[PDB]
């Protein structure tokens, strides 16, 4: 129970969406140079989240995750569009520890005990966008475009039951403001699961991480601010570990 410190690369097309301020790099816009950095600086884990076109998706994710897999060594997670067992499959066999779902699992649970039977719960990664509305939170799918109707609460209970491993805690309401993580979500959903729980949606400054552990998360997921190094990746763990924070600061057959 080290907190985690989990990197999110937006890509398509093979290239980070709208790329980094890492002038050292080769190619800022590469996701294997830049998850490779990121890796040899301290974040935990990585997470690529594809939005490649149908046509050439398929394809696309799974050269990435063959080249990912190369290069780091640290676990990485791949999602977007991950809609059935056989192309969760191909990406797990190709390279990736993890795979992350969200519409397809709410569409059809049984989705996660599918992968899980064959891949381990520890695979199977649920991302749970919620909302509030009308004084409730609301699980949300297609890209936050449509409103469930199914409670957030009976969700998370739900994913947990069907095999999942890990749940991200998307806060639509945070998603892109810099106003820091939802922690009253974050602590709603706390004693509903026993399972880890990443923080995603909000992140701005250091201290948002800690708020986040605060209320409960096991795991905190930044975009932007690292890529375009508003937060120093060990900078933040110098910090969180400074105000007691356990966080990491050092082949099968």
């Amino acid at each position: 129970l080290a907190k985690r410190i989990i990197a999110a690369l937006i890509v398509k097309d093979g290239r980070v969406v709208k790329g980094s301020n890492f002038e050292n790099l080769r190619d800022s816009g590469d996701p294997v140079e830049l998850g490779k950095f990121y890796s040899e600086i301290g974040i935990d884990e990585l997470s690529f989240w594809d939005i490649t076109a149908s046509v050439e998706k398929r394809k696309t994710m799974l050269e990435l995750v063959e080249k990912v897999a190369e290069q780091i060594d640290i676990p990485f997670t791949v999602g977007g569009g991950i809609h059935d067992f056989e192309t969760a499959s191909e990406l797990i066999l190709r390279g990736a520890d993890k795979v992350e779902i969200n519409t397809a699992a709410v569409e059809n649970p049984s989705l996660i005990t599918q992968i899980a039977q064959t891949f381990g719960s520890q695979a199977v990664v649920v991302y749970i966008a919620a909302k509030r509305v009308d004084g409730e939170f609301m699980v949300f799918t297609y890209s936050g475009k449509k409103n469930t109707g199914i409670l957030l609460r009976d969700w998370v209970v739900e994913v947990e039951k069907r095999g999942a491993g890990e749940i991200v805690l998307g806060s639509i309401d945070r998603l892109g403001t810099k106003s820091g993580y939802d922690t009253e979500m974050i602590r709603f959903v706390r004693p509903l699961t026993t399972l880890p729980i990443i923080a995603h949606g909000g992140a701005g400054k250091m201290e948002h991480f800690l708020e986040a552990f605060l209320a409960g998360a096991d795991a905190a997921k930044a975009n932007s601010v690292l890529h375009f190094r508003e937060i120093d990746v060990r900078e933040l763990k110098e910090y969180l570990k400074k105000h007691g924070v356990n966080v990491r600061l050092e082949h099968h057959h």
